[PDB]
């Protein structure tokens, strides 16, 4: 009883009919899978996207990783695929003194949790993690070169992870702001023990991960409802990770044994994802894991209509924590409203409900700041400002609906929750900067209603 493996997460094997629409399928399994945080999806047996690449022309800059439980790592920050693969196979082979396909997955798991907890061991490994570029592209077929019929079959698949974030049931689709770190797929070259620390996705989005080829990836996941339980356990064991961070490039994360969570009554599930299988993580579902050997995976974030209310809650949670946003949720909502006529109807219906809450909150906030003595106001096109020029001084939220400025501190803004935090001038010197009047906003919401019918 060194390591007691968590119970297995749900595994789905959709029929071709079920599989034909990824968003319908994800909606269908949600009641089950949101209880476990992660789930595994095996596509129909003949869904087999062709993979092809020259192992000598693909190069990438590896990240180095120390394997110590509870030690701080930063979430985001030269080999060819062949030379990495050679290093990776030799590492595993020498570590166990065995051929690679002979090392049992149970053993690699048990040994991982041993080595990260033992101070005397100092194993370091390497891995790749980068968004698709011309130097290293998607593992799925994309359009340009002369493609074979096989590749053409998979070009428009919903499960082709390049398409997932442009589909009609997707919400993150119409965002015009630059969120490239979030809407483009990431490519991951793994090796034995290379690991991803406990985290949730930005803005509590979904993620979906496809293992193109190689040895399995071992996952642990925690359902969304238990996120704060996990954070409380982790805060007690590693408070350093929870100090305020200067930006998004300084997110601190760590390796932590799932048995520790289970001891503290945090529900945790596991799975081994093999080549050709999907793993899906649900909103605010903590997950971590490690690779069993040399492999190649591809993952992307996405947001469904189910996620919309959670996205709003997330930004509220970021504000309470003074965490930076990747994008403005309200700006996304208003962009969609301005495109109501071309929106999918269920999407239009869900956006309308979120917009109604947005407007009612904004109404109350503006009444409050008026009572504080802010009188002067001027329209402002917040979406034109670079993000770093429209973050609240206090809580760092990305402003869009409104903010307060003072001629006293040129360029500085606070959101309407932090009117007292801008400067020492009396509020009558302040200006309310707003994107829309309430009277602009109600017709926008009405367009959505008409589209939703
Ligand atoms: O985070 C990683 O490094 C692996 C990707 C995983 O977190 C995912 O959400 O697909
Ligand atoms: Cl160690
Ligand atoms: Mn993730
Ligand atoms: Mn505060
Ligand atoms: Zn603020
Ligand atoms: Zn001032």
């Amino acid at each position: 009883s060194m390591f007691l493996p968590p119970p297995e997460c749900p595994v789905f094997e959709p029929s071709w009919e079920e599989f034909a629409d990824p968003f319908a399928f994800i909606h269908k399994i949600r009641p089950i899978a949101e209880q476990t945080g992660i789930c595994k999806v095996r596509p129909p047996p003949d869904w087999q996207p062709p993979f092809a690449c020259d192992v000598d022309k693909l190069h990438f800059t590896p990240r180095i990783q120390r394997l110590n439980e509870l030690e701080a790592q930063t979430r985001v920050k030269d080999y060819t695929l062949r030379t990495f693969g050679e290093m990776a196979d030799a590492f595993k082979s020498d570590y166990f003194n065995m051929p690679v396909h002979m090392v049992p997955t149970e053993l690699v798991e048990k040994e991982f949790w041993r080595l990260v907890s033992t101070i005397e061991e100092d194993v370091t490994v390497e891995y790749g993690a980068d968004i698709a570029s011309k130097e290293f592209g998607s593992g799925f077929p994309v359009r340009d070169i002369k493609l074979s019929p096989e590749e053409e079959e998979y070009l428009d698949s919903g499960w082709n992870l390049n398409n997932m974030p442009v589909m009609e049931q997707s919400v993150l689709a119409h965002i015009t702001a630059d969120i490239c770190g979030m809407k483009l797929p990431w490519l991951y070259v793994g090796m034995c023990f290379s690991s991803f620390c406990w985290h949730i996705e930005d803005h509590w989005s979904y993620s979906i991960n496809y293992l193109h080829w190689g040895e399995p990836k071992t996952w642990y996941g925690v359902p969304g409802y238990a996120a704060e339980q996990l954070e409380n356990v982790m805060k007690k064991l590693a408070p350093e990770l929870f100090v305020s961070q200067p930006d998004l490039l300084h997110q601190l994360v760590t390796i932590m044994n799932p048995n520790t969570l289970m001891t503290h009554e945090v529900p945790v599930y596991r799975t081994n994802q093999c080549a050709g299988e999907f793993v899906i993580t649900f909103p605010r579902a903590y997950h971590s894991g490690f690779n069993q050997g040399f492999n190649f995976a591809e993952a992307v974030n996405f947001c469904t209509v189910d996620w919309l209310p959670l996205g709003r809650q997330c930004v509220e949670h970021y504000r309470l924590l003074h965490r930076y946003c990747v994008f403005s949720h309200d700006e996304m909502i208003c962009k969609m409203a301005s495109k109501a006529d071309v929106l999918d109807v269920v999407v239009a219906s869900t956006v309308q409900k979120d917009m109604a809450i947005m407007i009612e909150d904004e109404k109350a906030l503006r009444e409050t700041v008026r009572k504080l003595g802010v009188i002067d106001s001027e329209r402002m096109d917040f979406e034109l400002l670079p993000d770093d020029e429209r973050q609240c001084v206090k809580c760092k939220t990305t402003c869009f609906m409104s903010a307060i400025s003072c001629s006293c501190k040129p360029g500085l803004l606070v959101c309407l929750h932090h009117v007292k935090e801008l400067c020492s001038c009396p509020p009558y010197k302040y200006k309310l900067r707003y994107r829309y009047t309430l009277d602009d906003l109600y017709p926008m919401m009405n367009a959505l209603k008409l589209r939703a019918e």
